[PDB]
């Protein structure tokens, strides 16, 4: 049998995976639920990421709980289920957070090993810049010293530029004050206007199966099972002191037989950050109270399991532009789409390559805001942000179709800070039924606060001159008037959705502590075998996309594991 299994085949699973078979007498089995990435065209073109989740094959199908925050409206909570996990579906954009993340991160935990410095030697093994696919010069708009040369993943500049590019850093000039430019994120100082970089390489995604997994499929140590959904962790003996969780039960789906394997060392759960909970909660892992209401017997009471939920919410909001050169049409004219195709197919050069917004705005809130007179600064500190504002040639919302007709920028929000915090449960006991996903998005006055300041900004920001010819008008008439906060608030409960950034329902925490699912080290509480690497571990939302956070992690879970050999 295994030294190691294996839970999800995602975005951190495949680093762990594909790093400890670098040493040949290490043998591991990855069980990924859901089917191969491989030709899958909606997977390969950047431009085409949007479409290929929620109403899917590739996707898992979650939906939220009815949010009262959000007028009573349930929302879609796209997850992949391929290889690759959410990095075979995302948007490919890629920064690491703050300094004030990582040290947080060591501070809350006791562990140095998180902690910016400590963290950036896997910066290094996890990326290397390659050139944008339309080969622009690319000089001051990133900093080489701070990204790596030599590492797995992929990472570029836009492939390919928009009419909002020019305008945006004319922006940055006329309203500096607000507005300034960020020469690049990975400073480890969010704040201001930078350029996108994202995993794209020679005009394509570069996701942890392709950048990990695919290279190593060659060795013989390795082994990748699709369409083995993980129905059980299961309760294999006592070592240690402690119940020992070494084997797992596994069927392709609903009805089929279950196979059981075990693993000689650890099982690794990477199954992400609703993934991982549930199984736990489905093997008697969990808050007792709950399990038991959903007939499962608790082997190991653990409140904390699928708690303490923090996510980025998003706002959207389209404006319609005077030009021909937004990309909605690739969209819906025929047409235009197969000339484009045609040059990605031939060339990996032209519109296909581009990415949802070629730059980003990090911002706080004024240091005399009045909502500070009655909360704590939520921001990791004082260097990192409230809200992000990202800036895309095209229509983009959620849960709102294109509209046929227009042409359209957006201007989407992400609330980085947010106070509120939701759960993960069980509805019930089968392993196929789907969870209970419920964030509590806008549940407090600080979120809700935030977000109408973040509207009031981005009518500052489309208001300057490089605009004046540009922006005709919003989509929706209640983002008008900037002065009128009945009506901004009304857009933005029937508007917000979620930017797909889950952390935190299996946490980190210290030795001994009582709350948090995992030691700082990884391994589960009050279990002997079982090891979680994956977004569930991360205590509070990073200033970041969360792939870049969790490739880390999946890095430094790696070497945590070797140290155990
Ligand atoms: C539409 C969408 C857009 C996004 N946009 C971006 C972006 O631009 N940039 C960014 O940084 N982040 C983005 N994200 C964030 C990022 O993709 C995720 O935060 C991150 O990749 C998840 O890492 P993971 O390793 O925790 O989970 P995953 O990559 O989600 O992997 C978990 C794996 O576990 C499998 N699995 C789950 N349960 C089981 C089981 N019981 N048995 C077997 N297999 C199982 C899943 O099928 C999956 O393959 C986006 C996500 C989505 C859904």
């Amino acid at each position: 049998d295994f030294d190691y299994v294996v839970v999800g085949a995602g975005n951190a699973g495949n680093v762990v995976a594909a790093r400890l078979t670098e040493d040949p007498d290490v043998s591991v089995l990855v069980l990924e639920a859901g089917v191969s990435d491989e030709n899958v065209l909606g997977a390969e073109a950047p431009l085409l990421a949007p479409g290929l989740v929620p109403n899917s094959i590739f996707d898992w199908n979650y939906t939220t709980t009815a949010q009262a925050g959000y007028n009573g409206r349930s929302i879609a909570y796209p997850r992949g289920r391929m290889l690759g996990g959410s990095s075979s579906v995302h948007y490919m954009v890629m920064m690491r957070g703050s300094t004030e993340d990582f040290d947080r991160y060591a501070a809350v935990t006791g562990d140095e090993g998180w902690n910016w410095d400590n963290i950036q030697q896997f910066v290094r093994k996890n990326e290397m810049v390659v050139p944008p696919a339309d080969n622009h010069n690319t000089s001051g708009e990133f900093i080489p010293a701070v990204h790596g040369t030599n590492g797995s993943v992929s990472i570029s500049l836009p492939g390919f530029p928009t009419p909002l590019d020019d305008r945006v850093l004319a922006t940055t000039q006329e309203q500096s004050e607000e507005f300034f430019f960020n020469p690049d994120m990975g400073t480890g100082h969010p704040l201001g206007i930078s350029w996108s970089i994202a995993s794209v390489g020679n005009g394509q995604r570069s996701s942890s199966s392709t950048a990990y997994l695919r290279p190593a499929q060659s060795r013989p140590n390795l082994s990748v099972l699709i369409n083995a959904q993980v129905t059980k962790l299961v309760n294999s003996g006592t070592t240690n002191g402690l119940p020992a969780f070494r084997c797992v039960e596994y069927a392709e789906q609903e009805g089929a037989p279950t196979t059981t394997v075990c693993a000689k060392k650890e099982v690794v759960l990477s199954a992400g950050s609703v993934g991982t909970p549930i199984l736990l909660q489905l093997s008697g892992i969990g808050d007792e109270n709950d399990l038991s209401s959903v007939g499962i017997d608790t082997i190991v009471n653990n409140p904390s399991v699928g708690r303490n939920l923090s996510d980025h919410l998003l706002l959207p909001a389209a404006f319609f532009v005077n030009s021909n050169q937004t990309f909605d049409n690739i969209f819906r004219d025929s047409s235009e789409f197969n000339v484009d195709l045609d040059q990605w197919t031939n060339t990996r050069t032209g519109p296909l390559t581009a990415l949802i917004a070629n730059h980003l705005a990090w911002l706080r809130l004024p240091s005399n805001s009045s909502i500070f007179q009655t909360f704590p600064d939520p921001a990791a500190g004082p260097n990192s942000a409230h809200w992000e504002t990202i800036f895309s040639n095209q229509w983009f919302h959620p849960a709102i179709p294109r509209p046929d007709t227009g042409s359209f920028m957006s201007v989407t929000n992400a609330l980085i800070s947010p106070v509120a915090r939701g759960d993960i449960k069980l509805a019930t006991s089968n392993p196929f039924d789907k969870p209970l996903i419920n964030p509590q998005y806008l549940s407090t006055e600080f979120d809700i606060f935030t977000m109408i300041q973040a509207v009031k900004s981005n009518l500052r920001f489309l208001s300057g001159q490089a605009w004046a010819d540009f922006v005709i008008r919003p989509f929706d008439p209640r983002l008008r008037d900037p002065t009128d906060d009945a009506a901004i608030e009304s857009y933005i409960r029937d508007n917000a959705n979620t930017i797909f950034h889950p952390v935190g329902t299996a946490s980190m925490s210290p030795r001994g502590a009582s709350w948090g699912v995992v030691d700082p080290d990884l391994k589960v509480k009050g279990v002997d075998g079982l090891r979680i690497v994956d977004g569930s571990i991360l205590p509070f939302a990073p200033n970041a996309h969360t792939q870049g956070p969790i490739y880390l992690v999946g890095k430094q879970g790696a070497d945590l594991i070797k140290a155990d050999q």
